[PDB]
């Protein structure tokens, strides 16, 4: 009902950066060139000392240029509407990289903050519902983070979707994938591998080769990428079956 | 040779702060000591001592101060099976592990030791864990285990490797046998054993036989209820996700 910013933004941000730098993803992802306090300054100039709605997609540009890590070939995952499953399956960078394993992704994941014109330059009480803010403002941070990450992808990329939502198609132009990732994929990308997630016990809404997925197949091949698509592949199925052993789809 | 974690203080501080503000919020409670005080407690336990001058009480003030009350029926202990038990407990949402609690999360996989000379810790090198006496070598994780075991309430779970020919499911000298089981209080009402049979390996340890029967008697003598299961479905699926063609991952 009121939307409360994260406490001690700097401290938390600097805390994760430092943790990350020294101890996270060591063999999986490169360290980045800039120190944590340099990263803080690029992050903070993007919103401090302006209205909370006073942002666009240029705003965090310098932050993302500094934070961008080269990303391992064939490992990049995108996801829509399946945060829990896509992450369980990407298994913390072992099998796939998500945006949330990346430095910027990790530092800001789940955090809430916004600017205010008066000192200390950010609000510590309340943030607006970002439905009140123009889209470029609401989406300045994660939108650009998605774009920067997709622009760094190389080789085969993977896309996990929900193909069980009757209200939300598997693929949409209007998702973060559809707005910021698919169209920023460069000619170092060779293939989009789609994994459709049919939630256990639920009506199958979207199918490979049909509907929004066919719309995507087309978008993909039109970008010159190879394309494939699987519906609950054994590896993913088992993972769903772990949280719902009895589900008919998991029968021994 | 073994390399200490760099910037141990900032790494500790950074994790402590990230934890306090953002981690396990609806799952585990905050401690009242602030980060810096906890650092003071942690540092005093091993600083300005021989790297091997450590006993089961060196870190007592750290833990007292860092110990969190642990939610009923969620406590898991583990042996021989870090990845599976951790994947299974699923970041404190199915069960809690020590690694989810403040102290285990701040220190997981870090490497530090004291020296008598200024600045009181060693940044270059720490002794191989085997030159050092058991009580000093187990001085940090051993007391973490006792403290955490001491805090468990209701039904506790113990996940074990049933396929190690060299290492019993239960051993009077594991961390479980030495630090956890004996620190279980009257707050505890049951010990639930989960025996993990690795996919495509000889089944070695069985429920009601061998070390598991030894455990069963020790547990009952302590007036706790006892069950034990081998590869329950939820866990089996978890293993099959990682190796789906396994004979045992067979489906309809
Ligand atoms: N929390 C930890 C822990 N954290 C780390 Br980084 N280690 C740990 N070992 C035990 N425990 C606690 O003690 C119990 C398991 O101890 P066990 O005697 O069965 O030991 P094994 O499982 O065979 O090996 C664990 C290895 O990882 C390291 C150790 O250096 C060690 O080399 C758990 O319930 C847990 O709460
Ligand atoms: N732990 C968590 N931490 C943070 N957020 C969590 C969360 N858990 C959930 Br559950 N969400 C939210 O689920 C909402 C629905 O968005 P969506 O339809 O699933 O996917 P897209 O629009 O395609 O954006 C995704 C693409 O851009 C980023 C990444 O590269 C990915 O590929 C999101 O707004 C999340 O905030």
């Amino acid at each position: 009902a009121a939307i409360v910013p994260t406490r001690e933004l700097e401290n938390v941000f600097l805390g994760r950066c430092k943790d990350y730098e020294i101890t996270r993803y060591l063999d999986i992802l490169p360290r980045v060139r800039s120190d944590c306090s340099a990263l803080w300054k690029d992050f903070f100039k993007a919103f401090s000392f302006k209205n909370p709605c006073d942002l666009d997609l240029g705003s965090y540009k310098d932050f993302f240029t500094s934070a961008q890590q080269q990303l391992p070939k064939n490992k990049v995952m995108f996801w829509s509407g399946v945060y829990d499953e896509a992450h369980d399956y990407a298994n913390t960078g072992r099998k796939y990289i998500t945006l949330e394993d990346t430095l910027p992704g990790y530092m800001l994941n789940s955090l809430v903050w916004c600017g205010q014109r008066a000192n200390p330059g950010f609000n510590e009480k309340v943030c607006p519902d970002f439905k009140t803010c123009p889209v470029q403002a609401r989406e300045s941070f994660w939108g650009m983070a998605s774009s920067s990450y997709a622009h760094s992808a190389e080789g085969e990329v993977t896309y996990m979707v929900d193909g069980s939502n009757p209200k939300v198609p598997a693929y949409r132009p209007d998702s973060f994938f559809g707005k910021y990732e698919l169209p920023n994929l460069t000619n170092k990308v060779t293939r989009v591998k789609v994994i459709v997630l049919h939630r256990l016990g639920e009506k199958i809404i979207e199918k490979c080769g049909a509907g929004s997925l066919l719309d995507l197949e087309k978008l993909v091949k039109a970008k010159h990428f190879a394309f494939d698509c699987v519906e609950n592949p054994r590896a993913v199925l088992f993972l769903l079956c772990s949280d719902n052993p009895n589900a008919r789809e998991c029968r021994l």
